[PDB]
Parts: structure tokens; C-alpha cells; sequence
DNA sequence: ACACCAAAA
DNA sequence: ATCCTCTATCAC
DNA sequence: ACACCAAAA
DNA sequence: ATCCTCTATCAC
DNA sequence: ACACCAAAA
DNA sequence: ATCCTCTATCAC
DNA sequence: ACACCAAAA
DNA sequence: ATCCTCTATCAC
């Protein structure tokens, strides 16, 4: 009943390409996962406090304290770009769509291989011999009604293999449980003590503790057998492949010239601000670029750093991310910081478990925000501002030397309008399922897509118990036969891209390699050393220039 | 503005034996959840390993 | 329960 | 004998 | 007035 | 002889 | 890909 | 053989 | 063996 | 289950 395949290997990417130059791309993933026993044979309910790090008085913007439930259940997240498509084919698409959507999704597991250990040769040394064992199987299944809570391995980079040469392995299943912790705050030195850093018991009103097996239906897999998903659909809004740059000062009718250069040097001139026509919201009887009206606001301002905190202990706020600015103030229009390693990226000859770091700064112009030049004047405006008639980012707020208007102001509203993020090459996350909070959020900064309806289901593995002729159930604890085993996992993802179109005249910005350089963008990069190493860099998504209005 | 019951509706006049009834109103609302919840920021997701 | 507000409910 | 300020869920 | 923007307007 | 950056309210 | 979450998917 | 916490995209 | 490479293989 | 760099001797 064996000795024979049960699925085949496929990592390909077609692009079928359509009328009106639409196209359907075909995501095509295959790879081999290794698998051992999970340590712990049952549930683990267990808590995480770094005193260590909470007792020091400036820390806690460092705090881990939580409450997890170890599952002996294995993950399988194949949620990240670097998984389904190839460096250059993330290129193509960038460089020649226009737009792009999840589509569905299709996932197969097969070609199972399960084998125990058994460390003898205890009469010359100290060897191993490895041998499979048949009637030994694997367990898979599928919360598709998403009982579970969600648990995206991008969350971690614990997600697959971006190298399908080479084998990987599985994030294990851990889910987050109900404490109540608290935390006071302090600074550098300060005086006192941190008055309560306090964790907490499970509550009555919020303990919620499942079970892979009182909530799914679990599929046992033996060498000959072979497992496979259904076909999700992906019902989601797709992502526009191009950056902005216009803002509130370059929206519409330029101002009139009435001076006109005379050489290639020399600029132009416009008309008395004071007798100039056109419509403002101050009661100054003039007009300037800087006050003349707008038709919304693009892009907005954010509070800094502001760690808030509830029942479960501190925490930084998430913020739409934004260009960065000549500011480079980036804590400040929230760039991403990636700590990727190996799997995911690193060189791959870096030597020491230092992840290497990368940090994605925002390509919507005109979106960002310089908190320098941020100012608020007073009033009744005036010409030139007297000094108790503007508060600038030199002044302090509540005492504090380094603390301005900027780390407090939140410029959001109406007319302010923005863009949705973009997605980062390898690394980065793909979908990811909606808060289940009857009044949701206009995008998540996690990920990209956000399913609409239900979400596709997150798939379990798990080895099998494979027993000795010993076994007493009320016995303290014991053993079993030494196990572990692989087996491929084939994925098939679906998109929708359109071509641009090409309608200006100057050329543009495209993704492009270089020599042998020291250039960002050098071929070598993505290139295979003497021995076989290679690294993943993150790309440019949206290259070319937009328009918004 | 200001408005007077006898010159908006149609007013009934019910004696002893009489009787008044309304329509049927139908409601076109959305739904109330009947749980409360407790994940924060802080629990959202994959637990470090 | 149309009959979801300004049209073709 | 309830439908968004009339008659008129009249707009069915 | 379809023709509501990314599909099957 | 106007439909969301082409042709092409082409998607009817 | 209906199957858009609370009904008449 | 994935549909919003069951069976059950069961609501087609 | 069409199926001869850029169309209408 | 080989057709000119994909799917696709898909162009039959
Ligand atoms: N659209 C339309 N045209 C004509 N009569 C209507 C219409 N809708 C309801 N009715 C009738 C039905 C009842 O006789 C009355 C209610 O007001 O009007
Ligand atoms: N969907 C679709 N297919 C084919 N021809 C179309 C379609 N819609 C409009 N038209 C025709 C009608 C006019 O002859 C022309 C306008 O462009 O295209
Ligand atoms: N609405 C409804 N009524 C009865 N049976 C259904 C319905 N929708 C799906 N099904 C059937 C189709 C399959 O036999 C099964 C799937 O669950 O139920
Ligand atoms: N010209 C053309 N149009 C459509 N389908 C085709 C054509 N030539 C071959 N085929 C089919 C025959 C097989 O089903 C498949 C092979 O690829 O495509
Ligand atoms: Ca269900
Ligand atoms: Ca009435
Ligand atoms: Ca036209
Ligand atoms: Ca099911
Ligand atoms: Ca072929």
C-alpha cells in the first residue's frame, strides 16, 4: 500500500494574461517540512513576567508580561509575499501592473515520511540509527470556522521557507489567555519604588480554553495517505501599485503668473497677495499658497510614541503609516522596523544570532509630515506672529524640556484623507482576518488584504503518539518511541493584476538592478555565493508615480 | 418653530365603546451582540515564542 | 417587509 | 391601520 | 443613465 | 458625442 | 464564487 | 474538500 | 507530425 | 505525456 507518491513538486508562477490587459497570476508553492515531537504531551497553560526588565525604573516600554496557552499543535502560515512569488517576478508585477488582488487559495499536503530513532551502538560509542516506521502517522486539520484565534506567523517571521530548495519547518500553535497585568510609571532615576508591577489570575468572566481536538476534525495521515484544502475565495479590496505625491499645497489651480522668466535661470512671479483673487478660511485680507483653500486634508498628524494601557499592561499605538519626510521623522510617520532572520532574508553566511533589521519608510508623499515646520498661530491671524501668539515644536508642553504640541496632537478628521499602506516584498504579510468588534477600523497596518466575510481557516499539524509496551496512565510521566517526520506542502494562490498605462511623455521610475556596486539595487544581491548563500532584500512596491487629483 | 398636535395629525376621538389601533412598524435596525470581549492590543495575535 | 430619503420604493 | 416634515410605504 | 473602479458595467 | 490614466460607459 | 454575519446565502 | 464559534457556503 | 517563432500552428 | 523563456504544439 506504499512506495508510491501521492502529490508533486511545483513552484511556478504563470502569468495568464487577458483582453483589456487584465491578468490572472498563479501562485505556485511546494515545499518540504520537517516535523518532531512536541515536547510538552498536553496543553500548557503558562505565564511570561521579565522583572528582570520591569523592575529598572525608565523600562517598560520593554514589558513581555502576558499568559499563553502552549498548544502541542503545529502551525503552517504560508501568509507572506516571500513564499509564493520570485524576486524578479515581484519586479515584473511592480513594474508593469497597475493594481493587484488576492483571488483564492489552494493548499495540499502529501508524500508523508515518519520515522523513529533509536541511539545505540552503547557497545563501541555512541551512534544513531534512523529508520521509518509505517503503521506511525501525522494529524491535520483545518479550522476552517476559525474557532481558533488567529495567528499570523508573519506576526514573528515564523512563517515558511522563502527558499524552495531548501527544507523548513512549522511555527508551533500558542494562543494568547486572560490575566488583568499592571504596570507604574517611572523615569531614568526618579525617586520612590515602582509603586505596583503587578501580573494576575484567570478571571471567570474571560477564561477561554480550546482544544484542536473538541473543535476541529482531525485527519490522520499514514505514509500512503495524502491531505487536501478545499478552495478559499478571497473576498478582498485590491491595492493600488503606485505612490503618491501632490498635497495640500499643489491641489488644483496654480496661483496666476504674471511675470514671466526671460532665461532657463530667473523665475516667474505671481499677482499682490494682498489684491489676489480667490477664497481663504482666515480673516487676513490677502491669499498664499500656504492659506488658500484646499478640497480636504492629506495626510494628518499623530500623536508620538503614545503608549497607552488597559487591563492588560502597556503598549505603543499603532499609526498609519506615512512618508517619512525631509524631517526624516520616522517614530513619527510610522516607518516599520523588520527583525527577519535566515529563513526569511539575513545574508546567509552572517555569523551570530544577531537578526539583521530592516525599516520601510512610506512612499505616499504629501501624506507625510516634517515636525519641525508644524506650527499653530493664534487667534485673529497676523502677519508675523508675535511669540505668545504661536506655539512652536521648540516649546514645552507640561514642564517637560523635549515634550512639544507635536507628541500630543492628533490632526485627524473629516477632510482628512489619506492612502492605504503598502505591502512589503519578502517579510512581508499578505490577508489577515477583521477584529471581530462591531465597529471596525479602515485598515489594519498589519497586512494588506483584510477579508471581508469569513477568513481562510488557519491549518493544524501535529506528529501522532507513538507508544512503548510501557504505558500506565495514572503514571507520573513517560515515555515514547523517539519520532519525527516530513512531508511536502504545495500551495496554490491566485491574483488579478491589470497593465498600466502609459500616458506621459518624461519617462519613469522602474525597479531596476546595478553592477557590481555598492549600490542598494546590485545584481549580486540576490545572487548565490561560492558556497551557496543568498540573501532576500525587501523591494520597491509602486515604483511609478500616480496622480490624486 | 413651533408646531401643534391638531394642525400635524389626525387626531381620534375614542368614547367608552370605542377602540384605537396602530399599524405594524417594522424595524430596519442592525443586530446586538450579546458578548462581551477582552483581547487588547497586547493579546492579539501570535504569543512570542 | 419590499418600500434603506430623495426618486422612479 | 406608523415610513424619513402633507396627502402618500406613494411611488407599488 | 445602467455602466458606483477594478471586473465580467 | 465626456465615465474613474488608452482604445473603450468596453465590458453592453 | 453566489453564499458580504445574522437571516431566509 | 476552508465561509464569519457546530453540524452547515446551510440556508442553495 | 501538422504545429518551421512570432501569429492567427 | 517534450515544441522555440509560462500556462500552452495554444493557437487546433
Ligand atoms: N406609486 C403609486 N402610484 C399610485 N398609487 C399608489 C402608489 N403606491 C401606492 N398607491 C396607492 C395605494 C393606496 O390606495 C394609496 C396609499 O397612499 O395609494
Ligand atoms: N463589452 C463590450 N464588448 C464589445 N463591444 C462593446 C462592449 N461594450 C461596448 N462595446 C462597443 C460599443 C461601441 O461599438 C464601442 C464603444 O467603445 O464598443
Ligand atoms: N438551505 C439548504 N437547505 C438544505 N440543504 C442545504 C441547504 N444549503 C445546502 N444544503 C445541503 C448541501 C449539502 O448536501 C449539505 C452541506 O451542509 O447541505
Ligand atoms: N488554439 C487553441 N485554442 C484553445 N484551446 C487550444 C488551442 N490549441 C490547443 N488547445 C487546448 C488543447 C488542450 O486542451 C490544451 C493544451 O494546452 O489547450
Ligand atoms: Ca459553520
Ligand atoms: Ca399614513
Ligand atoms: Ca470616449
Ligand atoms: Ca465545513
Ligand atoms: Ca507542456
Amino acid at each position: 500500500g506504499v512506495g508510491v507518491s501521492t502529490g508533486s513538486y511545483d513552484n511556478q508562477t504563470h502569468y495568464r494574461f487577458l483582453g483589456d490587459g487584465w491578468v490572472e497570476i498563479t501562485a505556485l508553492a511546494t515545499r518540504l517540512v520537517h516535523l518532531n515531537m512536541p515536547k510538552s504531551e498536553n496543553y500548557c497553560r503558562i505565564r511570561v513576567h521579565n522583572t528582570t526588565d520591569t523592575s529598572v525604573k525608565g523600562n517598560m516600554a520593554k514589558d513581555d508580561a502576558h499568559e499563553q496557552i502552549w498548544t502541542p499543535w503545529s502551525l503552517v502560515d504560508a501568509n507572506a509575499w516571500g513564499v509564493w512569488l520570485q524576486p524578479s517576478d515581484w519586479q515584473y508585477i511592480c513594474n508593469t501592473m497597475s493594481q493587484l488582488n488576492l483571488v483564492s487559495l489552494d493548499q495540499e499536503i502529501f508524500n508523508v515520511v515518519l520515522k523513529t530513532v533509536t541511539e545505540q551502538d552503547s557497545g563501541g560509542q555512541a551512534i544513531k540509527i534512523y529508520n521509518n516506521d509505517l503503521t506511525a502517522c501525522m494529524m491535520v486539520a483545518v479550522d476552517s470556522n476559525n474557532i481558533l484565534p488567529y495567528t499570523p506567523a508573519a506576526n514573528s517571521m515564523e512563517t515558511l521557507g522563502f527558499y524552495p530548495w531548501k527544507p523548513t519547518i512549522a511555527s508551533p500553535y500558542r494562543y494568547y489567555f486572560c490575566v488583568d497585568r499592571d504596570l507604574s510609571v517611572t523615569y531614568e532615576n526618579q525617586e520612590g519604588t515602582i509603586e505596583h508591577n503587578v501580573m494576575g489570575t484567570p478571571k471567570g468572566m474571560n477564561s477561554q480554553f480550546f482544544t484542536i481536538e473538541n473543535t476541529q476534525q482531525i485527519t490522520l495521515l499514514r505514509t500512503g495517505d495524502e491531505f487536501a484544502t478545499g478552495t478559499y475565495y478571497f473576498d478582498t479590496n485590491p491595492v493600488k501599485l503606485t505612490h503618491t505625491w501632490q498635497t495640500n499645497r499643489q491641489l488644483g489651480q496654480p496661483p496666476l503668473l504674471s511675470t514671466f522668466p526671460e532665461a532657463d535661470t530667473d523665475a516667474g512671479t505671481l499677482t499682490a497677495q494682498g489684491s489676489r483673487h480667490g477664497a481663504t478660511q482666515m480673516e487676513v485680507n490677502w491669499v498664499s499658497e500656504a492659506i488658500r483653500t484646499r478640497p480636504a486634508q492629506v495626510g494628518f498628524c499623530q500623536p508620538h510614541n503614545d503608549f497607552e494601557a488597559s487591563r492588560a499592561g502597556p503598549f505603543a499605538a499603532p499609526k498609519v503609516p506615512a512618508d517619512v519626510t525631509q524631517g526624516m521623522d520616522r517614530e513619527a510617520n510610522g516607518s516599520v522596523r523588520y527583525s527577519y532572520g535566515k529563513q526569511h532574508g539575513e545574508n546567509w553566511a552572517a555569523h551570530g544570532p544577531a537578526p539583521e533589521r530592516y525599516t520601510w519608510d512610506e512612499t505616499n508623499f504629501g501624506s507625510g509630515r516634517d515636525t519641525r515646520d508644524g506650527f499653530i498661530q493664534s487667534a485673529p491671524l497676523v502677519v508675523p506672529p508675535p511669540l505668545n501668539g504661536i506655539l512652536t515644536n521648540a516649546n514645552p508642553i507640561g514642564t517637560k524640556n523635549d515634550i512639544h504640541f507635536s507628541n500630543v496632537f492628533n490632526s485627524y478628521g473629516p477632510l482628512t484623507t489619506f492612502s492605504h499602506p503598502s505591502p512589503v516584498y519578502p517579510q512581508g504579510q499578505i490577508w489577515d482576518k477583521e477584529l471581530d468588534l462591531e465597529h471596525k477600523p479602515r485598515l489594519h497596518i498589519t497586512a494588506p488584504f483584510v477579508c471581508k466575510n469569513n477568513a481562510p481557516g488557519q491549518m493544524l499539524v501535529r506528529l501522532g503518539p507513538n507508544l512503548t509496551d510501557q504505558y500506565d496512565p495514572n503514571g507520573a510521566t513517560l515515555s515514547r518511541i523517539v519520532t519525527y517526520g516530513t512531508f511536502f506542502w504545495k500551495g496554490k494562490l491566485t491574483m488579478r493584476a491589470k497593465l498600466r498605462a502609459n500616458t506621459t511623455w518624461n519617462p519613469v521610475y522602474q525597479v531596476s538592478v546595478e553592477d557590481n556596486g555598492n549600490s542598494y539595487m546590485s545584481v549580486t544581491k540576490w545572487l548565490p555565493t561560492a558556497t551557496g548563500n543568498m540573501q532576500s532584500v525587501p523591494l520597491i512596491t509602486r515604483p511609478v508615480a500616480r496622480n490624486t487629483y
